[PDB]
């Protein structure tokens, strides 16, 4: 119902990607226009990249730049539910999404479903495939998923008509880094010498994971010494 609060303006970097998702955005705003023209869209987009680059953020950003709903689910939860239930819910997810088109359905950790872990997995994988093939030419709704290793994902998830469009996403740029830091740093008493702008400027190649431990780690070094604030030194030290 309520579109996200994130747009391509709040996503540092990923230029090459944002462009590719332009087409998807155009279709979620005017699904009738793309209908009239006799044009088709992939309807299955797998964002490819390493853990901690903000793939879900960009995904959520697509639903927001088109002011359309961002319906989410966890591929992992499904596989964790009694055999049959995980599938039942995949059935639900899409039956609800049909009722809120146009929209984006983000299946988180699609690797939980596509990668040979299992009765649950297989019943959840099968139900997802049918659901994605259960789409009509007039079905405004694009399914997005995220993964790091597309190679070992059941080939069926990638057959035309399903997740037949992939977009690579590299580690964040100095800004994407400054952002992740500023976030996690929330609730962490920093000293006056902490230059998060500079911290980001010197951790190239870092992913949201590396940038989250550095703070946590720098949090302990200071806690253990019983200091009330993380300083730029703790930060430099935590980095390695
Ligand atoms: N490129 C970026 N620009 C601005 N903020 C970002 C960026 N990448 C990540 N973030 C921030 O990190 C938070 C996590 O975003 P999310 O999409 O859930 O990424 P993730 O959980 O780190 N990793 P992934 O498994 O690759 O999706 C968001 O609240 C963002 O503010």
């Amino acid at each position: 119902t309520e579109a996200p609060k994130v747009t391509f303006k709040d996503v540092a970097g990923a230029e090459e990607a944002k462009e590719e998702l332009k087409e998807i955005v155009e279709f979620l705003k005017n699904p009738s226009r793309f209908h009239e023209m006799g044009a088709r869209i992939p309807k299955g987009v797998l964002l490819v990249g390493p853990p901690g680059v903000g793939k879900t953020h960009l995904a959520r950003a697509v639903a927001g730049e088109a002011r359309v709903p961002f319906i989410t689910a966890s591929g992992s939860d499904f596989v964790e539910m009694f055999v049959g239930v995980g599938a039942a819910r995949v059935r639900d997810l899409f039956e609800t999404a049909k009722r809120h088109a146009p929209c984006i359905v983000f299946i988180d950790e699609i690797d939980a479903v596509g990668r040979k872990r299992n009765d649950e997995r297989e019943q959840t994988l099968n139900q997802l495939l049918v659901e994605m093939d259960g789409f009509e030419k007039d079905t405004a709704i694009v399914v997005m998923a995220a993964t790091n290793r597309p190679d070992i994902l059941d080939p069926a998830l990638l057959r035309p008509g399903r997740f037949d469009r992939q977009i690579a996403i590299d580690a964040p740029d100095v800004k994407g880094r400054e952002q992740i830091l500023r976030i996690h740093a929330r609730g962490k008493p920093l000293a006056e010498d902490v230059d998060l702008a500079l911290l980001a400027k010197r951790t190239p190649g870092f992913v949201g994971a590396d940038l989250e431990n550095l703070l946590n780690e720098a949090a302990l070094l200071a806690a253990r010494e019983g200091r009330r604030k993380i300083t730029m030194k703790d930060l430099e030290e935590a980095a390695s």
